């Protein structure tokens, strides 16, 4: 109802508390990039055939230019402030669980989640189905209606309306899927702000 | 030097031969793209800092968006038009070749590679190691320099410069490796049109 009364909070791994970093050398030479120039800007700039041609050679080379994970922007700061209220955090995601604790002893955010409640690809049914968030409402014996799943894409909204959450939607800048979302921010940071403000009048 | 005078070629799979293709539908909804715009058109046109949160997403998203792959534009009128001549064709992927035989079936073009000429990650080093392209070099009996390796990424066109064969670049528009690439081409169609008119005027 009022997002602070949440004291149940899941988050999804890839795309809402870390994301891919990219190799910016090796895309600014593939893609003939001015070292002037800010790489979105200026394909944004070229003639449409060829910003399109080069849009699609990134996304084609994704995974090839890919160079590990860093923390999303203000996510680090918002786990940081819901651990330190005392809220109960967990994680569902497609990724095994033992690399979704190398991944948050990198980001130094491992002493804020349960090892337990780290539900990765054995622990759990792959998004949407609501198992995950099940197990831990089960085990942190909470009705669903008083946790909120933090997500970034589609199947994290759709696997938290399924079983019964609240939802949040970061990382994108606006509301795609108003239906499916409870809350919206830009980032973890715009989030941490909202939590503040809301029904804080 | 003349490139029809080749009659041994090499392509790379993945951004060459075949392209991945994503799912247009979930990417408009999560972007939130009017149906009267193209998506790559459309985030062009909208504020820097939106379209770069957009954009973002879409890159972080590439896996889950993915739908297979498509052959490239040309790829399997350059193949046929190849194997046509009687020219010897091979594949160097990081790619399984039990995935590479299932993937050159499913575009129509198994029947022009022989199946011990698709080098896949059990039968060579990985790129940029020149080893792949020696045993094609070895199998057909043939100078380095009588071959050419064909790709649209770096490590492509340092393979063929450590094993001695020519290059070409595909599917970039421009020329981003001017000494790394023999011959550059927007794409297959255009390496086809290139092969028909180089040396015959």
């Amino acid at each position: 109802m009022s997002l602070s009364e949440i004291k149940h909070w899941v988050f999804d791994m890839d795309g809402t508390l870390t994301i891919a970093v990219h190799d910016f050398a090796a895309i600014r030479e593939a893609l003939s990039i001015p070292a002037e120039d800010d790489i979105l800007t200026h394909l944004a700039a070229l003639p449409a055939d060829e910003s399109a041609a080069k849009h699609a050679w990134l996304l084609e080379h994704e995974r090839d230019l890919a160079q590990g994970s860093r923390p999303a922007p203000g996510a680090v700061e918002l786990v940081r402030e819901l651990a330190g209220r005392g809220y109960r955090l967990g994680i569902l995601t497609r990724n095994a669980r033992e690399l979704a604790h190398v991944t948050l002893e990198a980001i130094g955010l491992a002493d804020c989640f349960a090892e337990a409640d780290v539900l990765g690809r054995d622990e759990a049914p792959p998004k949407p189905h609501p198992g995950g968030l099940l197990k831990l409402a089960e085990a942190w014996d909470v009705s669903p209606s008083r946790m909120v799943m933090v997500g970034d894409y589609r199947f994290d909204l759709d696997c938290g309306r399924a079983a019964g959450t609240r939802t949040v939607l970061v990382n994108l800048p606006d509301n795609p899927w108003p239906e499916l979302t409870d809350w919206h921010a830009r980032d973890c940071a715009q989030l941490r702000d909202l939590l503040s403000a809301e029904g804080h009048h």
